[PDB]
RNA sequence: AUAAACCGACGGUAUUGUUCAGAUCCUGGCUUGCCAACAGGAGUUCCCCGCGCCAGCGGGG
């Protein structure tokens, strides 16, 4: 990487696309190995969305309805329906699968990280 | 000066040892190559040297 990569693509970064930065490397990418894990569905999942003439339209057609919603994730339940960060994990804990609510299974992250302060106006790299 | 640029897939290695292709076998029998025929007209025989020259005679190669 380091021989065949431009350098300083990660020197700085807008809110946004570290947010989206973020998102991925909870869900799709496989880091950082060690005492990191991935989740929910692994390492590298293969995403499939239908897609349409327009981003709206495109994101419209991946929601669920809620009643196939509800039928997927039965809500029965134990099931604590709180994110990462509204609400931690603990430590070693044994999470049974069906206990994550459909809101936290979606916005599961745990890699256990924290954004440095920010600075100031400049070019996104 | 291009998903470009800068940019080895690299190093090490017997395919080795043993082994008759052997024994039997006539290519045999029959066939004219025959018919015709002056070699004679011609003195050119290429190079030098000596002596002759209506002639030619010699000496070398
Ligand atoms: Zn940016």
């Amino acid at each position: 990487c380091a021989f065949v990569n431009q350098p300083g693509q990660g020197e700085a970064l807008c809110g946004g696309c570290t947010a989206i930065a973020l998102f991925n490397q909870a869900n799709q990418a496989p880091g950082f190995g060690g005492g990191f894990k991935s989740g929910l569905r692994g390492g590298t999942p293969v995403t499939t969305f239908v897609r349409g003439i327009d981003l709206r339209s495109t994101v419209l057609l991946n929601v669920l309805t809620l009643p196939r919603l509800q039928k997927q994730f039965p809500n029965e339940s134990h099931t604590e329906n709180q994110p990462t960060w509204i609400k931690p994990i603990k430590s070693n804990e044994s999470i049974p699968a069906s206990s994550i609510g459909f809101v936290r299974g979606l916005f599961w992250q745990p890699a256990h990280i924290e954004l440095c302060d920010p600075i100031g106006i400049g070019k996104c790299s």
